[PDB]
């Protein structure tokens, strides 16, 4: 095993904050972001070797990216943002960096007591997403 296990799992949305302001910040259009905010998506984790994989699921839209930790891959995000994405494990935070247009967006992902908190922010603004096990 590895540490990276206490991440593995099926999760389901049981709490937003902030997130319109959010993806204001990050420049998501108002029909996008209706629709997105109004979304429960469940986060499902797993690992293969050193691959990692995370998928958000929807009725809307199913996203997927797999990667390698400390390794840049392309990533077409759920708002149809081209970037180029590296995330890495630090402090046992998955800390998951999204660069387009000469922007920047930081993802933290954490395990708090039994459930996983995802922090996104975007110059200044931070929303906070809370997931528990499904
Ligand atoms: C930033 C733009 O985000 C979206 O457009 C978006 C989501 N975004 C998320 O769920 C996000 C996070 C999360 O809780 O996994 C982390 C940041 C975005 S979930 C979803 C959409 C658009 C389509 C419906 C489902």
């Amino acid at each position: 095993s590895h540490m990276c296990d206490a991440f593995v799992g099926t999760w389901k949305l049981v709490s937003s904050e902030n997130f319109d302001d959010y993806m204001k910040e990050v420049g998501v259009g108002f029909a996008t972001r209706k629709v997105a905010g109004m979304a429960k998506p469940n986060m499902i984790i797993s690992v293969n070797g050193d691959v990692i994989t995370i998928k958000s699921e929807s009725t809307f839209k199913n996203t997927e990216i797999s990667f390698i930790l400390g390794q840049e891959f392309d990533e077409v995000t759920a708002d149809d943002r081209k970037v180029k994405s590296t995330i890495t494990l630090d402090g046992g935070v998955l800390v998951h960096v999204q660069k387009w247009d000469g922007k920047s967006t930081t993802i933290k992902r954490k395990r708090e007591d039994d459930k996983l908190v995802v922090e996104c922010v975007m110059k200044g603004v931070t929303s906070t997403r809370v997931y528990e096990r499904a």
